[PDB]
């Protein structure tokens, strides 16, 4: 009643992370391990979750997207919801944008591909999956 996968407008697949925290789009919300969580800390940056296992989400120290495990700024993100429905995500501290979250494809997200505040990559559909 608190997790929620990280869906996206680029295809409509759910962000999660399977083993190595390798994030990916899975339209299989049912998957017993594809949750996420969009919460923020303070500012305009956020902290997501990987799985119900109380992981996180962070950009790999290069530009990829991996499940965050540790706090630290690296493992922060952004917060931009349009009107009221779905929010960008991925970041850290700075805005820049060169590494904003996205998902699509069929499973693998958007590893920093070509983000830009407002892009579908970024924008992600939070959902009360949880359970019932």
């Amino acid at each position: 009643q608190k997790p929620k996968l990280l869906y996206c407008s680029n295809g409509g697949y759910f962000l999660r992370i399977f083993p190595d925290g390798k994030v990916d789009g899975t339209r299989d919300r049912s998957d017993p391990y594809i949750q996420l969580q969009f919460y923020a800390e303070s500012v305009g940056e956020v902290y997501i979750k990987s799985l119900e296992t109380g992981q996180y989400l962070a950009m790999d120290s290069d530009g990829q997207l991996y499940a965050s495990q540790s706090p630290s700024e690296e493992c922060l993100f952004l917060e931009r919801l349009e009107e009221n429905n779905y929010n960008t995500y991925k970041s850290k501290v700075h805005a820049d944008k060169d590494w904003f979250v996205g998902i699509k494809k069929n499973g693998k997200t958007k590893p920093g591909s070509r983000t830009h505040f407002g892009q579908k990559a970024i924008l992600f559909l939070p959902l009360p999956v949880s359970s019932d």
